[PDB]
C-alpha cells in the first residue's frame, strides 16, 4: 500500500561488501550484504534456518542478475574487534557478559544443528545495547541432520583461532572446534592478544601453553577464575576438551561481576 516503502538508499560502507542501507520511508536501517556471484546459495540456505537475540537476524535476498543481496540487521556497535585494547583487553565484566552471550548465540547453532567454524571478533557484532550478535555464515555448515553427526574434514576458519585437531586429523568432530575458538576469543577479550600463530607443537607459545607456563604473556595478565576456564577449554584433546554445558557450570563463568546497564535515577 505505502508507495515508497521498498526503497533503501545505501548510505554508507560498513565492511563483495557490507553496506548500512536505511529505508526511504520509515528510516530502519539494515544491512546489505553484496555479493558478486561472478557458497552463497548455501549462506543463503543457513541463514533462512536461523532465529536468536545473539544471531544476526536474515530478513531475506534479492537476486538482481550476477549480484546477491543479503538483507541483514544492523549492529550498530560495530564488531567486537573494536572493544578489544591491543595488550590490555577490556574489564572482565565486560568479557564476562560477551561470552555468556557468545555462548548462547553458539549453544542454540549446535542445537539446530550447525557449526559457524570461523568465530572472532570480526564475526561478532554488536547491537545498540551492546548485545552480541554472531554473523558471517559463509564458512558455516550443518553437523547435524535428522539426528545423526556427520564429521568434519575440511579445513576451515581463521589459523589463531582454529583447534589443533583440524591441523592434525583428517577427521574431527565440529562442536569442540567452535569451542576452541570460543576460548580464543575469550583470550584476546582478558589480554588484547592472540597466544599463537596457530596451534601447532612447531609454535613456541603453543608449546609453552601446552607446558603451563602461565606467567608467560598473554596468560600473566588474566586472572586465575577466568584463566582456569581456559585451561579446560584450550585442551589439545577435542574428546577432553570441556563442553558447552560444562562450561555453564564453570566458576568463572558463574561468578557475579557484572552491573545491568545502568538506569536513569534520582535522590529527594
Ligand atoms: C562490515 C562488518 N559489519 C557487518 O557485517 C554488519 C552486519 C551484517 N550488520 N551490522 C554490521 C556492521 C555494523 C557496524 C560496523 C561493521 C559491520
Amino acid at each position: 500500500a505505502v508507495p515508497f516503502v521498498e526503497d533503501w538508499d545505501l548510505v554508507q560502507t560498513l565492511g563483495g561488501e557490507v553496506q548500512l542501507a536505511v529505508n526511504r520511508v520509515t528510516e530502519e536501517a539494515v544491512a546489505v550484504k553484496i555479493v558478486d556471484m561472478k557458497n552463497i546459495k548455501k549462506e543463503i540456505c543457513i541463514n533462512k534456518m536461523l532465529n536468536h537475540e545473539n544471531v544476526v537476524k536474515f530478513y531475506g535476498h534479492r537476486r538482481e542478475g550476477n549480484i546477491q543481496y543479503l538483507f541483514l540487521e544492523y549492529c550498530s556497535g560495530g564488531e567486537l574487534f573494536d572493544r578489544i585494547e591491543p595488550d590490555i583487553g577490556m574489564p572482565e565484566p565486560d568479557a564476562q557478559r560477551f561470552f555468556h552471550q557468545l555462548m548462547a548465540g553458539v549453544v542454540y547453532l549446535h542445537g539446530i544443528g550447525i557449526t559457524h567454524r570461523d568465530i572472532k571478533p570480526e564475526n561478532l557484532l554488536l547491537d545498540e545495547r551492546d548485545n552480541l550478535k554472531i554473523s558471517d555464515f559463509g564458512l558455516a555448515t550443518v553437523f547435524r541432520y535428522n539426528n545423526r553427526e556427520r564429521l568434519l574434514n575440511k579445513m576451515c576458519g581463521t589459523l589463531p583461532y582454529v583447534a589443533p585437531e583440524l591441523l592434525k586429523r583428517r577427521e574431527f568432530h565440529a562442536e569442540p572446534v567452535d569451542v576452541w575458538s570460543c576460548g580464543i576469543v575469550l583470550t584476546a577479550m582478558l589480554a588484547g592478544e592472540l597466544p599463537w600463530d596457530q596451534p601447532s607443537d612447531s609454535c613456541q607459545e603453543y608449546s609453552d601453553w601446552k607446558e603451563k607456563k602461565t606467567y608467560l604473556n598473554p596468560w600473566k595478565k588474566i586472572d586465575s577464575a577466568p584463566l582456569a576456564l581456559l585451561h579446560k577449554i584450550l585442551v589439545e584433546n577435542p574428546s577432553a576438551r570441556i563442553t558447552i554445558p560444562d562450561i555453564k557450570k564453570d566458576r568463572w563463568y558463574n561468578k557475579p561481576l557484572k552491573k545491568g546497564a545502568k538506569r536513569p535515577r534520582v535522590t529527594s
